[PDB]
């Protein structure tokens, strides 16, 4: 959909480690108004956990990752970041990025060990 | 998940037209970072389409409804809205609630004939 989004990021990490998400867009999408981060667990529905609300650069965040997980964004390199801090094993899902306008990032794996 | 979401609304509808959505919480739910609804057309991923951020009582709204849907919330009655106006074929999907912390509301399907 017009700006496509290509994910990188993830693997396996142990509870309390930390790990990067990162999604390079194909071009600006800075005028969008949701640019967001969505966690999808094995047999659960789809969530948007982190965004950054298009217009006043403000973000809003899920309560089961608020103070852990930063969402940033780079204009220049047209780079949507997930910045995960002190992970949980209830954090393990696959992760996707997402911007109104923008195509899905395709999803990738974040497995957090005991 | 502790809050219950009782999802009622939806229907048929000419484009052009409106049709509200409501969303009875079990308890209180003004607390809650994200307070949301999210759209799933039938081939594609959910996607959340309307919020409040719990706290400042800010909105955000994807591209794709801004302007046509608005989201509110009564804390006497525990209800959360979703009016949706000008409504077009493409609005056609099953709708979700949820806030932070909450469980699903159960989708109800809105249909927007030629």
């Amino acid at each position: 959909a017009q700006v496509q989004l290509v994910e990188s990021g993830g693997g396996l990490v142990q509870a309390g480690g930390s790990l990067r998400l990162s999604c390079a867009a194909s071009g600006s999408f800075f005028m969008s108004n949701v640019m967001a981060w969505y966690r999808q667990a094995p047999g659960k529905a789809r969530e948007l956990i982190a965004a950054i609300r298009g217009g006043d650069m403000s973000t809003v965040y899920d309560d089961s990752v608020k103070g852990r997980f930063t969402i940033t964004r780079d204009d220049d390199k047209n780079i949507l970041y997930l910045q995960m801090n002190d992970l949980k094993p209830e954090d393990t899902a696959m992760y996707y990025c997402k911007a109104s306008g923008s195509s899905w990032g395709q999803g990738t794996q974040v497995t957090v060990s005991s």
